[PDB]
């Protein structure tokens, strides 16, 4: 019945499809054949679409079930055939000139309600091609995603994982549901032992996928040429409206920044106190819990937020104060959303750390941060260094083997962690299990994006003049094609170093306080 | 060919590219024009296309190895890129009309040369699309068949097989290479501890197989579709003009003769002695020289001037033919000649026996086998394009019941065999494996009427071996395709010489 309402759907949308013809030729009839055309292929477009999702999460959850597999290709195929049947459309308003187009709006205001839509065809115009290119690529789209869903069915249905000895001597299989546990374990034996037998399985299969990255990555670089980018990275961007400079700032200031990393892993290797730190004890707790109604302290962290936002264990308190956050930018309307959230868990450290006066606690809430930190300023911003690098050496027609992607992988995996950890030879190919490479230069927001929220509690936290306010406009906003000038307008440009030279700051001040305090315990 | 070889055709081939573009739109300026741009165009793509025909081939050889990796993908790369920078010329030529075309021929003799391909350009009218469609379809060449180089990798180099003990306390590593005489070991616990190692883990795998040559799949039926064809069957054969009635007509005669492979596996259990035939038991033998100047003593005046000899013949059968499938035709009819002189000829029926059931076997392969296949092939594309999702759970269930239908009641259906389909390098071609069983038959119809000294055999064959449209060049030879006939009187030959050898275990 998921496939019988698919069935019925399927049939609807089939149907509704043979209209296309019909609107096809028309667009130059008139401000009214102009806004039936709309009309028509946003509401088929649209409908498939959400299928279609639907359809590739139910995949992604259960990608061994048949009956899964059966239904999002069915929906693959719809959703090809209904992109190839309205690729006709943005050649066809192209063919008018943008005077005649505004004109149209003129003569009828409901097209009003499309104008952003229109405006981002036409603003695109040196990218968009002829009906019978856009046929033959929308057609083709199923092929080029194809090693996508090549790399997820071997990723989560067909590898299988040694065993090994577990936490209390007993045999333990391990899985990808099982392996971030054991990786955190207190037991070094076990998570040395996890890690190698995760590795030794994606280092056999590490050949397969590189042909399946490579592929996804061939596509890329074969569709921005063919439409006119001067890169992948261009091409993904553009349709987001973010130049390219947001990309460079991040990767060379993180870059530049890596002595930090680095010395956050020295602290790490002395709490630890082994001989040598590895990529294996990494995930581990370093301090292990503070001692602690967390709605009162919620309430109360989230003060500086003002009057109007307000009536609108210790890790669970920043959960709590993590979806208000999620639940007050929900209220007005995904990397804009995360913001919100952020930015509140922003400003709960803050305010722990501006009344908290147990240095167990203090270690606690410094730690947890530069936690969060590293894992998604440094690593993201690595994962979007080597997304850009596979790109770039790909165009540049250097050919992306296993053996190659490894050791490129392995030396900036050692730029960016320095000299206090071990060169893992396993840690060579973890390019190799990172579903976010099969994405299109999607990493690097979480990086941009956690920046972007430490100078939004920033601003809050010093009461800067019209800092509030702005925020609040930003909530009020939503959801946007224009994520930068958003920010822009909230105070923050993200074309420029100071954003996450402000974050950088603030690790570095919070990563001496949490220095200083191991030295005196 | 040689690596360095290559790199040195690799570097020349890089530099010529620049003169594509000059002779862009230079086609209907006159035959010079025309020669001119042919004579580039043809250089550039076919020794583009050689190198990389090597550089495929050695990176099947050595698939885990980085310096065949590389150097395949170097060549992808640069094949993709010559196959675009030329994507304009067949549109160009064919907005000409055909009789301006053979004008420029009789205006300029060196033409000539090129008729043949031409013809076919000229013949493919309606599935050359314009420059810019061309153009998007040849750039985006190596998207097309990635999912093939997919496959190649992981079967080759990735997949790790059990390990087995073999006739000795002999530790025996699992790998292609070394399969097959395993399969032949008359030990039948090695035998079926190869057959289960080998398919425990394609049944680990069969999802990503099935993305795979799914992916592969679709690629035929989505070109088939935008070339104007009526199936990839048809786009595929169409470019050597054999008419789908060929293919329909193997498979539906070998679909009804079905019982006679029934019978043989009924035999085959019988001498092997075991209460259960399995698949893993297929291929153990079920039995224990100048007479080759000899045996092709009816195949007239012209042609002159227990298994080592029979490769003697078919390597002197595509030896002569040169004083691929065609080739094939001539080096199995000389296999069917001596089959006939040693039947007709060897006195002691254990030797007798023998090439009975050589004949049978190497039928059982190149017909049965080779068919089911290529019925297996037909069936993907076809499912496909009506829209049915090729998932592993399908694949494995239709290729299980067309296994049974094909090997019938002697043979156990074993659950191993369902996954089977993901292990076929084949498929990964393009409507190809159907050409062994219709070549096989064909040579089989030839040696009869040359045997059998027929009013104009003889002359036809050695008219035949005196193209690109093998249908009529054997309608020609006298053995026509498109009917069922040549491949039921190969069915008698087969069925005959059961009962020969059954009559004979007598």
């Amino acid at each position: 019945l998921s496939d019988q309402e698919f069935d019925e759907k399927y049939l609807e949308l089939s149907e509704e499809l043979k209209q296309s013809e019909k609107h096809k030729g028309t667009l130059d009839q008139g401000a009214s054949q102009f806004l039936n055309a709309i009309e028509f292929v946003l509401r088929v477009y649209r409908q498939t679409e959400v299928i279609y999702v639907y359809a590739h999460l139910k995949n992604d959850q259960d990608t061994g079930n048949t009956d899964y597999q059966a239904l999002y290709a069915r929906a693959s195929s719809l959703f090809s055939k209904v992109s190839e049947a309205v690729s006709w459309f943005e050649p066809e308003i192209l063919q008018l000139s943008d005077d005649q187009i505004w004109q149209y709006f003129k003569e009828e205001p409901k097209l009003e309600v499309y104008r952003h839509y229109i405006q981002q065809i036409v603003d695109n115009r040196a990218h968009v091609l002829s009906a019978e290119q856009e046929s033959l690529l929308a057609g083709a789209g199923e092929i080029f995603d194809a090693s996508s869903d090549t790399f997820a069915v071997l990723n989560n249905a067909d590898l299988v994982f040694p065993t090994i000895e577990g936490e209390n001597g007993e045999i333990v299989q391990l899985s990808h549901g099982v392996y971030g546990q054991l990786l955190e374990s207190t037991d070094r034996r076990v998570r040395e032992a996890a890690f190698k037998g995760l590795y030794s399985v994606y280092e056999q299969f590490r050949n397969t996928f590189a042909s399946t990255l490579g592929t996804h990555i061939k596509g890329h670089n074969f569709k921005a040429k063919v439409r006119n980018y001067s890169s992948a990275r261009e091409a993904s961007l553009s349709n987001n409206h973010i130049p390219e400079s947001v990309y460079d700032t991040l990767v060379d200031v993180v870059n530049k920044h890596l002595p930090l990393l680095h010395r956050y892993m020295e602290l790490r290797k002395r709490l630890l106190e082994v001989e040598k730190l590895h990529m294996y004890d990494l995930y581990t707790p370093v301090l292990g819990e503070a001692p602690i109604e967390a709605k009162e302290k919620a309430l109360e962290a989230l003060k500086p937020m003002g009057e109007e936002y307000m009536a609108i264990t210790l890790d669970q308190l920043f959960t709590l104060v993590h979806e208000m956050g999620h639940s007050v930018h929900s209220y007005f309307t995904i990397f804009l959303a995360e913001i919100a959230s952020t930015t509140n868990e922003n400003i709960l450290t803050e305010y722990l750390l501006e009344t908290e006066k147990d240095p167990r606690v203090r270690a606690y809430v410094l730690n947890h941060y530069l936690d969060g930190f590293k894992g998604t300023v440094f690593r993201q911003t690595q994962f979007a260094e080597f997304e850009h690098f596979m790109h770039t050496e790909d165009e540049k027609g250097v050919p992306l083997t296993s053996e190659y992607l490894s050791d490129s992988y392995g030396k900036l995996n050692a730029k960016y962690y320095g000299p206090a950890v071990e060169e893992d030879p396993e840690i060579k190919f973890e390019w190799s299990r990172i579903p976010h490479f099969y994405y299109n230069y999607y990493v690097f927001q979480y990086s941009t994006g956690f920046s972007a929220a430490s100078a939004l509690a920033k601003k809050i936290l010093n009461q800067e003049p019209e800092a509030l306010e702005n925020y609040l406009a930003y909530l009020k906003a939503g959801n946007s094609d224009y994520p930068v000038e958003v920010m822009k307008k909230a105070g923050v440009d993200m074309t420029q170093a100071a954003y996450i030279e402000d974050a950088m700051s603030m690790f570095e001040q919070r990563l001496n306080e949490l220095e200083e305090l191991i030295d005196r315990e």
